[PDB]
């Protein structure tokens, strides 16, 4: 049986547009817990974390937001912890991609030996330093980096923070626009990653299987998966802040987490930038909300060949 | 050369949706006879089958409209046999998919080692004990196997029905939508299939090599391609009853016949649940329509590096 | 470094369709050449090239244009040749693809070793002779290789041309559409060719293994790349003359490029079949110009898994 500890991190201030701390909302109206409990899903729901307001938090050099941001995390790593604790896989609902910060630091609590799995269209390693756009959600690998501590400036709002995974504990999928510090540090710290380009040469069956290979190799352990849902191509998942085009299929997206689920080893999950306020059409926030809903249901169960129970069908 | 019988089932009762028996008209309508005959194709059409109407008809337990469907299949098979017997490939134009019940019947009376490809997001082998929608499109293959015989109820106008495939005959390719009690018997009879998962993982050429490796290893055998166009993804196939997204694209599609047509083994064709009138926009039904004529042209010879004449086009 | 030679070339009369003279209007304004710069790219432009009017210019039997098409390729076959003289990389924005006459036959001059990459729909290899719609668009290939001399009749504007290539130093990439008698040349040279059925069948990362193996496998020699926007799938590229469904991919579009990229041979450049005036609307111009700059800038070194300068970002 499988437990799901959900978590609704209805925040925005990792980024500039805001909408996307509507995304724990819509995904719950999508019937996402009710559909879970339709498959083999013991689930129970957290609620929404109540993400105090930070009125005074002006930018720290040119990072928007850190008091905030540093703050949701903060609240979240608790509340991630919280639910590992219980023996739970921690289902994060975002809200941007910042939160990961305090959804992986959370789970390395309980669960210290985890590996991520980043499946995003961008690194989101950039450190206060080397970020351009000052926004934190493209910045949350960067803090929980034991090799890039040092790089990181004492930030107002991240004192609490503490990397907990080496260069070597991750593997990103789906990169295709990489900021050229991030791409020094892919590099300089030997980061496996299969950006776009990886995945057409390969293709994502044995990309995969490299992933969790290289991540479950030496040994079995915790896996968490920082799923931005921005990773899929735009024509799948449009109602996100930062679309980028030749993107993972949904087929690929639906590969990716079919596959982490039979490992039996998924432990934290993150479905991260669905913003409903960008859909350009009623259409395009339903086409996003459900396919991220599907990407969810993959992580827990459902197979594209079919699912069921223990018994006797035919009788 | 590759001679052709067309046989056109306007038969809709399989299903809730009206409007697939609108399917043979369509793709007449597209010019398919006429660019068969551009090919080296020897085409004789057998016209369309005229299903009387059975006002008296219902429902066996939740098993809707069997005397329809059953008579429907029946009529279907005698002509399908009646064209194999003509020494000439059946090519049923749908109609909704419960007519492969007739299809593969007829076949296999002419000619009983044949195999089985079936490409459909679904299974369609449902048996009226396992069904919940009732539909029997979704039931077809239940009633084909000789393993699920005694599992079959007696179904009015099903009496003259008798399972001529063995669950090792048959091959799924696209699966990405089966009901608990057909995953069950998939798992349970040892049937060959690649759903969308297993695409994704190996790729459609090693997927088809797999196919045809898998049915004609052995020795070689008629082949009977029933295809659904819900098979294909709605982006390519919009027009149909039951759409499911993350489908073979239209180059999987095309790649699929190919291959079989380049075993030169294709002896039995379905191209099924074309529905014209589930057309969100006249350009959903010409894109359908063209979409199913392409996959019918490759079947028969139509290659996407070209074609061309045993002639000296130079001179 | 990388230097590249931009040279327009506003010329349609190879084709029917008016408006694909626009292409190195609405490629320049797209910021191709800013954004080549914005990389480590040495760019000079040679500017549109000037194609006097050609007034007087009947039907060659039924070759349309050939005065002003053998015209405008015998310029640019100059222009070409002046732009590798100055140890650039040729880079012709059309215009239609007839172009690729003169673009390759002025690259061979001062680089006769040269391989040619053919990225398009379509083979381009009617002769005059095999062609049915006169349209010279259709048939640059012929009048390059070396085999066909003998095949091409004297056609008006076209004395100048001399065949430069061997049916062994091409390899075409993306054929979906092949006209009868082009097929038959296909087969009777042994030219390879990588339609998108073995695209389908091997992936695009083996197909361009095979295809940088093939021309680089021997020796390493100049590359040219003529890129002909048609072959991507027309969901990408829906503004050009003639498009034909399940085309290459966006990925694979750029997976081809950056693996050309990555072989630091790209001696000589082609976009081409850019026609502006062929959108259905505004956004499938952009669309289309937008691919066509991404495809671009991939030949030059953009990749999707990033770009960094020899710097140390983290300092
Ligand atoms: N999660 C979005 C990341 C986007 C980003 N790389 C950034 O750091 O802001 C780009 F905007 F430069
Ligand atoms: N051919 C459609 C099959 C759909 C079905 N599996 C069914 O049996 O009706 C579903 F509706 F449950
Ligand atoms: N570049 C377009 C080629 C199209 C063509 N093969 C031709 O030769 O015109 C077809 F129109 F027949
Ligand atoms: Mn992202
Ligand atoms: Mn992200
Ligand atoms: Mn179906
Ligand atoms: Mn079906
Ligand atoms: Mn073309
Ligand atoms: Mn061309």
């Amino acid at each position: 049986s499988r437990t799901i500890g959900i978590i609704g991190a209805p925040f925005s201030k990792g980024q500039p547009r805001g909408g996307v701390e509507e995304g724990p909302t819509v995904l719950r109206k999508a019937g996402l817990l009710e559909k879970l409990k339709e498959q083999e899903c013991d689930v129970k729901d957290y609620g929404d974390l109540p993400f105090a307001d930070i009125p005074n938090d002006s930018p720290f050099q040119i990072v928007k937001n850190p008091r905030s941001v540093g703050k949701a995390s903060e609240q979240l790593a608790g509340k991630v912890a919280e639910v590992k604790k219980n023996g739970r896989i921690s289902l994060v609902l975002g809200g941007d991609h910042s939160l990961a910060i305090g959804s992986i630091s959370g789970h390395a609590r309980v669960h210290p030996d985890l590996g991520v799995i980043w499946v995003d269209a961008h690194t989101d390693i950039n450190t206060p330093l080397t970020t351009t756009s000052g926004n934190l959600h493209g910045q949350p690998v960067s803090f929980l980096l034991k090799e890039l501590k040092g790089k990181i400036p004492d930030v107002p709002g991240f004192s609490w923070v503490t990397p907990c995974i080496s260069a070597k504990d991750i593997v990103y999928i789906g990169l295709r626009d990489v900021d050229p510090g991030e791409h020094y540090i892919l590099k300089t710290l030997g980061i496996k990653y299969f950006s776009m380009t990886e995945v057409d040469r390969l293709g994502i069956g044995k990309v995969m299987e490299e992933t969790l290979s290289y991540l479950l190799g030496r040994k079995k352990r915790p896996i968490h998966l920082s799923f931005d849902v921005d990773g899929l191509d735009p024509s799948f998942t449009p109602a996100t802040g930062t679309p980028v085009v030749g993107g993972l299929t949904y087929r690929e997206g639906l590969y990716i987490t079919e596959e982490i689920y039979k490992t039996g080893l998924l432990s934290g999950l993150d479905i991260m930038e669905v913003n409903p306020s960008l859909g350009k059409t009623p259409e395009e926030v339903t086409r996003t909300v459900n396919t991220a809903v599907a990407i969810t249901l993959a992580c827990f169960g459902l197979a594209r060949e079919g699912n069921h129970k223990p018994i006797d069908y035919l009788n």
